[PDB]
């Protein structure tokens, strides 16, 4: 266990506490997940199963489990603290340069940081399943960490298709075999990505698809499918040039097998850095 005695509250934030640690080896900042001791014993497996799959995941781009705190009650987790919170929320506070503001570089070295995050894991055939913006957060200096939220924060409902005794789904960002066969690859983590790299790029100024239905989402997935012409597409952001469009339309090829691999999405990002 990590030492309850080293966490000194700072801000709230089951509850997420911002913590600071002295002399971990200015001060370590840390956020702190905690849960409630009412909790029920699914909240609490789900837990203990949230610790096993962070306790592996060690990258630049990814969140960090730093420590934990189970032996007694409450049960705590440890990640490192990103000051800037989620993307989503960060990019909508910005316009691009001609504010606050930034640079088309800026957003490109997000978009890359992603990239690289989504790499580490392809190489050991972690699909994500739920990425997008909202489940990114951002450190100093645009760091950028993959995390997932879930999907039960009310900030984002919309961005999620439920039906009764269903598994929810993301549908906006989820390729067609995805909508039509619940089939999650590191492929359809690629087409997820092309949407969160049109989301950075329209600096989320809007949901995608957002002018037609949950059910128009769906149907549009069946059109990729009978494959005779009447699918569509995201369009081109504002600030996107029609090379980096024609980046992100690659992601949303039919065939999961001509999409393009993380290691060339993030070699192809980073490189204006
Ligand atoms: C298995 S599932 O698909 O059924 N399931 C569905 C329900 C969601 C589950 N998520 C998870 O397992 C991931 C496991 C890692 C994930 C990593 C990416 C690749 C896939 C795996 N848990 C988290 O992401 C997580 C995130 C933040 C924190 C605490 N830190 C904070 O909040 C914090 C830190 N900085 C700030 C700034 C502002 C506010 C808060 N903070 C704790 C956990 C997955």
């Amino acid at each position: 266990d990590f030492p309850r005695s080293r966490l000194r509250f700072k801000e709230k934030l089951g509850e997420v506490h911002l913590c600071e640690v002295d002399s971990p080896q200015h001060p370590l900042l840390v956020a702190v997940k905690i849960l409630r001791p009412d909790a029920t014993k699914n909240a609490r497996n789900d837990f203990l199963k949230e610790v096993k799959i962070m306790s592996r995941l060690k990258d630049p781009n990814i969140i960090r489990l730093l420590g934990v705190c189970v032996q007694d009650d409450p049960l705590c987790m440890i990640t490192d603290y990103m000051e800037n919170g989620d993307l989503n929320q960060f990019l909508s506070a910005h316009q691009l340069e001609d504010g606050p503001t930034i640079s088309y570089p800026m957003l490109l070295h997000v978009a890359a940081q992603i990239a690289s995050g989504m790499r580490y894991l392809a190489t050991l055939n972690f699909v994500h399943r739920d990425l997008a913006t909202r489940n990114c957060l951002v450190g100093e200096n645009f760091t950028i960490k993959i995390a997932d939220f879930g999907m039960s924060r009310n900030l984002y409902a919309g961005d999620y298709y439920r039906v009764q005794g269903r598994a929810v789904l993301p549908i906006r960002w989820m390729a067609w075999e995805c909508i039509l066969m619940g089939k999650f690859t590191t492929a359809s983590d690629v087409w997820a990505f092309g949407v969160t790299l049109w989301e950075v790029l329209m600096l989320c100024r809007a949901q995608p698809f957002g002018q037609l239905t949950d059910e128009q989402v769906i149907e549009n997935a069946g059109e990729f499918f009978r494959d005779q012409g009447r699918q569509v597409y995201l369009s081109r952001p504002p600030a996107c040039p029609q090379g980096l469009y024609e980046l992100m339309l690659r992601c949303w090829s039919r065939e999961s097998e001509q999409r393009p691999p993380f290691s060339q999405l993030h070699r192809f990002l980073a490189e204006d850095a």
